[PDB]
């Protein structure tokens, strides 16, 4: 039962390992310039103690370890008290690799679109097929039923779940669904989550663009070091994927093809919006089952076709697989009604990089008609680029009528410039502009939204609590 420290503690992977490392009984004391919900809250019911601000005193007693989040850098008072003093130190994934992953089957999964559908999809299949499998994923299913098991492995996008079982045979446990993405390195170790993580079942969920070879290249060193017993599952015939396995793979592919180097699973369209479904695994005749569910649209059938062979691959059955999704709620945080205030809509979705960006304001330009649309968007912050020009996230956000990003004071990192060099660059990206402060955007709406327009935050965490802060706000507006 260590004593960890853990730097960044309040934005989502960071507090995630907060909550695994309490389940694992080490003690667990964070840092973060705020303290902020959702998961504030979280820390807190798990006896996490959190301290705001990054101060020498935090780490004072010493730790037995600090788990140092991407956005700590060299000059900090902290990063220099910690590295004069020798404490010990390392990087989130380096800490979830050796503490959680290392004794668990993973199951990875990579994409440069839908990864948290995949992922979310996933670990709702093991869990409604009674597999306690734990996961690290970035974002939740809807627990509809009346299930209190279900609703509390879900109230949290991390859960620790059991180890493999060392003497009843008759359980399929040990497992671990995580996301492989381009985040979360740390300044003393940049290796990235495709290097860190072992899975023995990985998904490419696709590889396309709104640098391939970037992109390519970094699915190719999670796909190279597979072993020769586990399996790669992505669609058929994608060119990108298939120059990805060329540059070396030692394990089988399962490729899956939706129909309305060939495919092994096929998902047949029964209704052309993707809300019914037939999937059929080729070498096993049993192994066919119908998918009848809310969701509609090509690229989540696409994701119900990877979860269900990653899931058959661990035991099971693509009827059960089947019925998880038929029976599958949607997910949390996906263009969420939290408020409407004075006629002014507040949605809060997850999206934090641009193609997720992109495809939730295709989506709210569906939904919203013709209604003035805001985005608020805290993207998730980086020291390193992956495939995505930097031009990228401006451009995710053309569809909105204004755009207020979030980079926080004291730890920039390059973002209005991103921004502003874009928006001179291609003036039909519209009008954006980046600010310091969560008060400062909460006043620019409050200011100039108007009654009938829809504002859409999208952040892969809780944004500095701007959630109800912005609610409160604009219910405190005195009308004329």
């Amino acid at each position: 039962g260590m004593h960890i420290h853990i730097l960044g503690i309040c934005g989502t992977f960071m507090g995630s390992l907060a909550l695994l490392a309490r389940a694992l009984g080490h003690t667990v004391t964070g840092s973060d310039a705020n303290i902020y919900p959702p998961m504030s809250t979280q820390l807190e019911q798990a006896g996490v103690t959190i301290e705001e601000g990054y101060l020498i005193a935090h780490l004072q007693p010493a730790p037995d370890l600090v788990v140092v989040g991407n956005a700590m850098k060299r000059g900090m008072d902290v990063i220099e008290y910690m590295l004069d003093t020798g404490l010990r130190y390392t990087s989130g994934p380096q800490f979830l690799s050796e503490q959680v992953l290392q004794s668990r089957h993973v199951i990875a999964v990579a994409g440069t679109h839908g990864k948290t559908t995949t992922t979310t999809m996933l670990a709702w299949i093991l869990h409604y097929a009674g597999i306690d499998a734990g996961f690290l994923i970035g974002g939740v299913p809807l627990v509809n039923t009346t299930d209190t098991n279900l609703q509390q492995v879900f109230a949290h996008s991390s859960y620790l779940g059991t180890e493999k079982d060392d003497s009843d045979n008759s359980v399929n446990t040990g497992y671990f669904v995580i996301e492989a993405d381009e985040y979360d390195s740390a300044f003393f170790d940049k290796r990235s989550k495709f290097v860190h993580y072992r899975p023995r079942t990985a998904i490419l969920n696709n590889l396309e663009f709104d640098d391939l070879d970037a992109i390519q290249t970094q699915f190719h060193h999670m796909v190279r070091m597979i072993p020769s017993t586990g399996k790669i599952i992505m669609p058929a015939a994608t060119i990108s994927l298939e120059d990805t396995l060329a540059k070396g793979v030692w394990t089988p592919i399962w490729r899956t093809s939706v129909i309305d180097n060939s495919s092994d699973w096929q998902a047949e369209l029964i209704s052309a919006d993707g809300s019914q479904f037939t999937v059929s695994f080729n070498d096993n005749k049993e192994a066919t089952a119908l998918v009848n569910w809310s969701m509609s649209g090509l690229h989540n059938v696409n994701n119900a076709l990877v979860a269900i062979a990653a899931a058959y691959n661990i035991g099971v059955s693509v009827k059960t697989a089947c019925a998880a999704l038929s029976a599958f709620a949607g997910i949390k945080r996906r263009m969420e009604l939290i408020g409407d205030v004075n006629d002014i809509l507040v949605f809060d979705d997850f999206a934090h990089h641009p193609t997720a960006i992109t495809t939730t304001l295709d989506g709210a330009k569906k939904k919203l008609a013709d209604r003035r649309l805001w985005a608020i968007i805290e993207p998730r912050s980086n020291t390193m680029k992956m495939g995505i020009h930097q031009d990228s996230l401006a451009q995710s956000a053309t569809l909105a009528d204004h755009t207020l990003w979030y980079e926080p004071t004291g730890l920039e990192w390059g973002l209005k410039e991103v921004i502003d060099n874009a928006t001179i660059a291609n003036p039909s990206i519209g009008s954006q502009q980046v600010l310091s402060s969560v008060d400062d955007i909460i006043k620019h709406i409050c200011t100039h939204a108007k009654a009938g327009d829809a504002i859409v935050i999208m952040s892969n965490g809780g944004f500095e609590g701007i959630h109800q802060r912005l609610l409160t706000a604009l219910g405190n507006i005195v009308a004329i």
